[PDB]
């Protein structure tokens, strides 16, 4: 009764974007110059999600072929399921992103106040927001039915056999499917579509500076619109990716924890074999994930209506974080109940972690919760030049453009403290409260309401395109400073939400490395004590030399997108420059860049993806369990890094914008220098970083699936 | 067998011989002199405050290191601490007194031969210091504390006062490696403060009203700079070689005398010991035999090249060096290994899969793993190489495509020499386990005295070239120097790549001697598996690890701070100076700013294990090794490569291969910004993590047996 009650709010939030969706296209249109300048957004945006879509089409359907040959058939169904569910929130969000980048700007001018437009613009994102939230959960309560308790893979929880040999519990395989669809959609999204991204703006300025001799921000400038498109592609479709990715990850990881934790805590007591965590706790605690996220993904929803309802205000920043507040609070109050009302009853749980019995979990996932925020608030304190860090190299641009870039780095490589303290300190008390299966429920609750941050997150752009849009167009002057101020708050959530971004990613690559971990038990474990199974030794030099591996691919990785940029960026201003040759060429531009990041993609989606099974089939399991360690370390730090020092760089060109340092203003030798440094600061951030997010966790999610095979099946 | 033990004092006679012979040199016209004369005063005063430094903080650890512990744990910390101090004090003179008399060969001669020999044999000073101190002090410790007092007899966990438990010999000798650590981390992070101090100052006063040329006797700053290459490349490399040397003897020796209690077995009420003393004594003292060895076909190198023919061909003639070295410790290390190992029982419980001969083929890939590594190096920062090739010519798209250009290029970089580090430790286990993979490290490092006097030959040529146009030679004999300046460019490069591969193969030795030194009296009849085990699953393992990377960025960073604030303070003091020319005032306040600024990096690097280890115990510890070691290792690698290739690609286009731009050029002036940039990155990040990495990993080896049962939570 309440089951299938909790099950309607996917489609509830379904819903709830679409209404959304409706009343902002109701809203007013704007002139004809904005109608002409939203229609080559919308045919650039809409012709690049094409055309990612067509190869995103043809590698799942092979990989959903070999997840079919290999492994079960329900493992490749379920990865189709969840490919299609990803693909579909980022269309619909990017659709409406397009749709409302003028209406933002058309409610600031006809109504010269801010509330109306912040209000449509929130509604703009809530659209990807709860799209992100609603497809993946209704995905995965579909799992949870049609190959869950209805074939009874949540009855058989034994080690399967198939064909092949390759041994797995099946809806462990089966969830691990649904997550990679996820994780091929989000790869694809964030990598080439980040690729193209950074290939547009730089070739922007580019074009500002070439000899076409035609500066950013300016209709003819291809590139400027293409630049418009690319923010909505990343900051709409790509973060909402990686967020999806970070949530189904932390879900499924739970769910695989507990899946394989009925076969390991088995006790062979005689010639038979009892288990000490019974049926019972094993099924309660592989749904509780799910009903836990859809208890935050209803109070999400209810946040999101208070604020699209609540009566307007002046800063746009406490509307949106009244609603993460909202959200985060109802969740926690919730899930309280949830936590103790479903796990009271259970035996074994001491066996398993809980320290604290029933409630253990859920104080592992406020834990999350609190650490989410406090890790965004590090991503807005090394950022934001409201403080220290930020000003300290707007007032040291003074001293050179080499300075900057050198103080730069030191900022960004000394920001990963904090917030990488602050991560420590979670896993540490997540688990003294429930072991790893509560560092996945904290996972999870830091992700609990992934709806609202993925629609703060999605605002930015919108306004973003809403600042553009209005200074090409020359509006009043006034409404261009609404759309200024706007767009600043934007920015700062924008930051933000990379920050939280990355922590969740960090949280769910740990969680799926534990995943990999407990998937390695194999049938003749069955009467080894569980801390011979669940077991990998560092002293192994396999282990070893497979950390090491693991790092330096993650670098290489990173610099490989780097050069990716610039390759892309040049043959976009070669473009541009035939076109001036020969209205320009929107979309052709779009599709020329597009169709060059999804050709270099490869390369990187190559490794990410075939590292685990190239070295597993190599050298084995302990081999890749350390290339997973030293991959989640290095793209943590080097993500952390990447994201911090472009923010910083762009927030100290603002600043200098505003003429604070010593009334220097804009052209000065200084500024000249912050913009060299944030045009090197520009891939880090929106193409490194990002990717790095979801390196750690897919070759992670790929290591879990295949280990399986190569665990046995390794050549040395 | 005592013959062996004599060679370390024979190095050092051969460097005391050799610092005399180039001594006699001539030393040239009087303007050579004076300017010869500020770096000499520089050299000493910097060498003075900072040996003054480190006599305050090695008394304080030795005094601590009593109080807790053993005693002789102490007196080795100190021993070692004043070996390497000794090393490098010599080189250092050495060099500063032979960087004239090499520019006076190249003048007076017109030729390249003499003044190269020179060069090598002021080089070979440092590098046989580093040798023959490093072993001399390694064989008292073997001698006094080890066979005198019955150390390697009793080979048991003694309990000290306090409770302390611990084999005696792994802890003298692991006192001996934190006293090479204690000095490598003074040189390498306020050394190398100091000199990117200098050199970013120098450029500053370039610029400002008082037109203080870069390469102007006025500017005090280019003679600080002049200083600081010695500083930096003969004293910074020249520890950091000597603490991997030792670091991975230490940990040979550290892994055998553990070795002795892990393989006992209850057979009834007995305990039997599977490995008997003697196998175990024996494997104690084979890794000081072949480092012996080394040190031995280092000298027989360094001998051939300097009586051999003169020649035109620099590099040559120093890659001659090198390969004489290492095919004569191969040789002789395989019979020494074969006839040493062959009588002896238990190597099969060792790891050792092919018997007496098994750690020979691990050191010889260690050795090869050198050479391999110190390629990649070059192939990375080279122009004469695709990608600097590359990075130089993209210096025409804008400054903002250098810098991404140099960062891509590096994080690229990181990927060839780890994974040769990869497949050696792979096969440094395959045959001999991780007391094979601490062997491999020590061949790796077999001829650490070639190498550090090749290491050290850069900065004398640099130097020589300096004093040689700064006083206006003869412009072909300016062209000679410079010539010279450019093979030690290359070979400064290749030396820096194989110091941090060193340091990675040593803090991975010290990572697996802290995990053998956790053994406590109570796991005796526990099987081996399950003592010498650090599980990842474990939570604070991983938060370690995160622990430990974040600690190693934040490092990286305030360095880089702190470079910048010195450099500005000499500019401050430089302005100052001429308001009312200052050579030791300003290298005095710049040393001073940066032994100042070295607390904090010392600190953390120092007291992140006791804090960590007294907070949550032994396995945190253990995950912020491995993650320490992980990140430091990329970092290092990735700095060092991007610094070597923006300085690169600048040559490039000086030296016009990039026709259609010279210097002053837009591209010209984007690649002087890319390498004042890097210059920090190379040459303070880079060998500021080598000495992290390895550090970090001694003091834990050091507390772990404090805090494995002394922690708070
Ligand atoms: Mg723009
Ligand atoms: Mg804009
Ligand atoms: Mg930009
Ligand atoms: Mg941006």
């Amino acid at each position: 009764y309440v089951a299938a009650l909790f099950f309607l709010i996917p489609l509830v939030a379904l819903g709830f974007a679409a209404a959304n969706f409706a009343a902002v296209v109701r809203k007013p249109e704007g002139t004809e110059r904005m109608k002409e300048i939203s229609s080559y957004i919308r045919s650039g945006a809409d012709s690049f999600l094409a055309h990612e879509t067509k190869a995103i089409f043809k590698v799942a359907i092979v990989i959903a072929i070999l997840l079919m040959i290999f492994t079960t058939w329900q493992t490749g169904v379920a990865f189709l399921l969840g490919a299609v569910m990803s693909a579909s929130a980022g269309i619909v969000g990017m659709k409406m992103a397009t749709r409302a980048n003028v209406r933002v700007a058309e409610a600031a001018r006809t109504t010269k106040k801010i509330g109306p437009a912040l209000k449509v613009a929130y509604q703009g994102g809530s659209v990807m927001g709860l799209s992100v939230g609603g497809f993946a959960l209704l995905g995965l309560v579909l799992v949870y039915l049609i190959f869950g308790k209805w074939m009874g893979q949540v009855d058989n929880l034994n080690i399967y056999t198939n064909w092949l040999g390759i041994n797995f519990v099946p809806f462990a395989m089966t969830v691990s499917g649904y997550a990679l669809g996820c994780s091929i959609i989000a790869m694809f999204d964030r990598v080439g579509g980040g690729v193209y991204t950074k290939a547009a703006d730089m070739a922007a300025d580019l074009v500002g500076k070439t000899e076409l001799n035609l500066p950013e921000d300016d209709p003819r400038n291809p590139a400027t619109i293409a630049d418009n498109v690319g923010d909505n592609v990343g900051d709409v479709a790509g973060l909402g990716a990686d967020l999806l990715e970070s949530f189904v990850g932390a879900i499924v990881s739970s769910i695989i924890l507990a899946s394989y934790m009925f076969p390991i805590y088995v006790q062979k007591i005689g010639e038979n074999l009892v288990h000490q965590v019974p049926k019972e706790t094993i099924q309660a605690l592989i749904s509780y994930p799910i009903f836990f996220a859809l208890v935050g993904l209803g109070c999400s929803m209810l946040g999101i209506l208070y604020v699209i309802v609540k009566k307007p205000s002046d800063n746009p920043q406490r509307e949106l974080n009244i609603s993460l507040w909202t959200s985060a609070l109802l969740t926690v109050v919730l899930t309280a109940f949830l936590t103790y009302f479903y796990l009271k009853d259970l035996q074994g749980l001491d066996v398993l972690g809980f320290r604290f019995g029933a409630i253990s979990p859920w104080f592992s996932a406020i834990i999350g919760i609190f650490s989410g925020i406090l890790i965004g608030f590090w991503a807005e304190y090394y950022t934001s030049y409201r403080y220290k860090p930020t000003q300290f190299l707007g007032k040291s641009s003074i001293e050179g453009t080499g300075m900057v870039i050198s103080n730069g780095l030191s900022l960004g490589m000394k920001s990963v403290f904090p917030p990488t303290l602050t991560l420590v300190l979670g896993i540490l008390f997540a688990d003294y409260f429930a072991g790893l299966y509560g560092v996945a429920i904290a996972a999870l609750g830091m992700l609990s309401f992934v709806a609202t941050s993925v629609s703060v997150d999605s605002y930015g752009p919108i306004a973003d395109n809403a600042g553009g849009i209005s200074e090409m167009c020359e509006l009043d002057p006034e409404v261009r400073k609404i759309t200024d101020h706007l767009d600043a708050v934007g920015n700062t959530t924008a930051a933000i939400g990379k920050g939280f971004a990355i922590g969740s990613a960090i949280f769910a690559a740990l969680s799926l490395f534990a995943s990999y971990m407990f998937s390695q038990i194999s049938p003749s474990d069955i009467g080894k004590p569980p801390s011979l199974v669940l077991l990998l030794n560092m002293l192994d030099a396999r282990v070893i030399a497979g950390a090491l591996l693991g790092a330096a691919i993650t670098y290489y990785f990173s610099g490989y997108l780097i050069s990716a940029v610039t390759k892309a960026a040049m043959k976009m201003v070669d473009e541009i420059r035939r076109q001036a040759r020969e209205k320009p060429d929107y979309n052709r531009c779009i599709e020329i860049t597009s169709d060059n990041a999804l050709k270099q993609m490869g390369y990187p989606a190559f490794i990410a993806i075939l590292t685990p099974l190239v070295t597993g089939f190599l050298l084995g399991a302990e081999f890749v369990g350390g290339v997973l360690i030293g991959t989640v370390l290095s793209g943590a730090m080097l993500a952390i890094l990447t994201a911090n020092s472009g923010g910083a760089w762009d927030n100290a060109k603002k600043y200098l914008e505003a003429g604070n340092l010593e009334g220097y203003g804009k052209g000065s030798e200084p500024h000249k220098a912050l913009v060299i440094g944030d045009t090197v600061g520009d891939p880090l951030k929106d193409t490194v970083g990002p990717s790095l997010d979801i390196l750690i966790k897919i070759m992670s999610v790929v290591s879990v699936i295949a280990v399986s095979i190569f665990k046995h099946v390794h050549l040395f």
